[PDB]
């Protein structure tokens, strides 16, 4: 099944490296196609014939429960666009160990591995990692920072859309994330580009391969295609207080006589500050609780109300013609990545991600807990002590003070809120351009509203 061939493939690659080094083959000799073919064949025969012991990270009872879950409840994905395919990876947040996965609906009917082999755009699930997370890490925004959702066009002249909406006005990062509005994400990434932020440094530390970082739609998964396993590794980094661990299924290969062919080496990397990661956890908690883009919390509360009270955080994504739906879920202990789509890339139904995948993943999470009752954990995500708390205006997301609006030095006061920052000084004083993004026209309209309220 999917586990046998995934494990065999990874074991073969590790045996290939071992045999090449053992036989003292140069990096140069390894470039020779005939020599590579020989060493791949020799690696295969060594596993096939050799009596090696392959130790995996797979929790057999959990992985078996995930297979029974997709057998029993996979039909909940079928939405009247034909048989819907599925991939899921369950990952330990502290180690990057893969405890279990779903390769697809039924290996016997379709062998394609939707957990490790198929690459699709992660759509709006890019936003927390590539846009908001990095902006917070760089001290360019906090939890109650304001972004423009005013209408704006891509560089090709097309309006940036959210279903049938061309946009609204100013909104908090929280509203931007809960709805997954697109314009605020676009302005956030544009701000990173304008400031020359090394985005590629963050994404490559987490093992992402992105060919062009200049794509305006990058935060909406434009110019990005990822496996479920890889993308699960990104959400592992946010959930593990910003510390990446490389995903792995193989922990060790030993000869019969106990000689170590290969052993996984942990190389932890602080990709985001603890402040940034713990701020993002708080925002992604509200994405699921708000139930705007996913019914997941309603589905899970009904199936398993005790498990629904674990500290769930998550994010959804939908490609533009509903070809791909994503739901990424974490507790402090585990991350579960979920993709659905069609092997030939044709459209799912409009609600496939909102309802069907949410319901299926609620069943999958319940099946994992039933197989291993403590595995999700009862720990809460919590703000790191290094987080800076700023009292800011609800209206501007910046500290109270004086601003020049149309000549007249205006005293900006009103309702305040605590904003969480990952810098030293926290939020600055209100400036005229108080938000991420927006045109001179947008700001005229915004300030009109704010002055009216004083
Ligand atoms: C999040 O999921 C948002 N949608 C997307 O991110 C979609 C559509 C989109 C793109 C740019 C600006 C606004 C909306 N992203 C997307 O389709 C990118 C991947 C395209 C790759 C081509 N192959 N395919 N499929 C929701 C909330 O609007
Ligand atoms: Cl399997
Ligand atoms: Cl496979
Ligand atoms: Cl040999
Ligand atoms: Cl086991
Ligand atoms: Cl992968
Ligand atoms: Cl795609
Ligand atoms: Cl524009
Ligand atoms: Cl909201
Ligand atoms: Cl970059
Ligand atoms: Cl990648
Ligand atoms: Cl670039
Ligand atoms: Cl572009
Ligand atoms: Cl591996
Ligand atoms: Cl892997
Ligand atoms: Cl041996
Ligand atoms: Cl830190
Ligand atoms: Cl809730
Ligand atoms: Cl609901
Ligand atoms: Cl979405
Ligand atoms: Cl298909
Ligand atoms: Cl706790
Ligand atoms: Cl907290
Ligand atoms: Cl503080
Ligand atoms: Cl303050
Ligand atoms: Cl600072
Ligand atoms: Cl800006
Ligand atoms: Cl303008």
């Amino acid at each position: 099944d999917y586990l046998y061939f995934t494990t065999l493939a990874e074991a073969q690659e590790r045996m290939y490296d071992y045999l090449a080094q053992r036989d003292n083959v140069s990096a140069k000799e390894l470039k020779n196609e005939a020599t590579q073919k020989f060493y791949r064949d020799l690696a295969a025969k060594e596993i096939e014939n050799g009596g090696y012991k392959i130790t995996t990270t797979i929790d057999q009872k959990i992985h078996s429960a995930m297979q029974s879950a997709v057998a029993d409840y996979g039909y909940l994905l079928d939405d009247g666009t034909g048989r819907v395919e599925v991939g899921n990876v369950l990952m330990d947040n502290q180690t990057g160990a893969i405890l279990g996965f779903v390769g697809g609906r039924n290996y016997q009917e379709n062998q394609n591995n939707h957990a490790f082999d198929t690459k699709r755009s992660p759509a709006s699930t890019t936003k927390p990692l590539l846009a908001y997370g990095i902006a917070i890490d760089q001290g360019l925004m906090g939890s109650e920072t304001i972004l423009s959702n005013y209408p704006t066009n891509f560089a090709n002249g097309n309006p940036i859309m959210y279903a049938n909406s061309k946009g609204t006005g100013m909104m908090t990062l929280g509203e931007a994330l809960n709805y997954s509005w697109n314009i605020p994400a676009y302005w956030t990434y544009r701000m990173l580009r304008e400031n020359g932020v090394d985005v590629k440094g963050y994404m490559e530390k987490m093992g992402y391969e992105i060919p062009e970082y200049g794509i305006e739609s990058l935060p909406m998964g434009g110019g990005i295609e990822v496996t479920v396993a890889q993308h699960t590794n990104g959400y592992q980094t946010l959930a593990n207080n910003g510390v990446y661990h490389q995903k792995h299924v193989i922990s060790k290969i030993e000869a019969a006589d106990g000689r170590v062919v290969y052993e996984y080496q942990d190389k932890p990397v602080q990709v985001y500050s603890k402040a940034t990661a713990t701020i993002m956890q708080g925002l992604l908690r509200e994405v699921l609780s708000s139930r705007v883009t996913t019914t997941f919390k309603s589905n899970l509360t009904s199936l398993n109300p005790t498990l629904a009270n674990a500290d769930w955080i998550g994010k959804t994504g939908t490609t533009g013609q509903d070809e791909n739906m994503w739901l990424m879920l974490s507790t402090p202990r585990l991350t579960l990545g979920g993709w659905i789509g069609h092997d030939d890339n044709h459209s799912l139904s409009q609600q496939a991600g909102y309802s069907n995948n949410s319901n299926y993943m609620a069943h999958l999470v319940n099946a994992i807990q039933q197989a291993s009752p403590s595995i999700w954990g009862n720990e809460r995500f919590a703000l790191d002590p290094s987080v800076v708390k700023s009292e800011v205006l609800k209206s501007t997301g910046q500290k109270p003070g004086k601003v020049s609006v149309e000549g007249k030095e205006v005293e900006v006061t009103g309702s305040t809120v605590t904003s969480y920052w990952a810098n030293k000084s926290g939020a600055p004083a209100t400036s005229y351009r108080f938000a991420i993004g927006g045109s001179d026209a947008d700001y005229q309209n915004a300030w009109s509203s704010i002055v009216g309220s004083l």
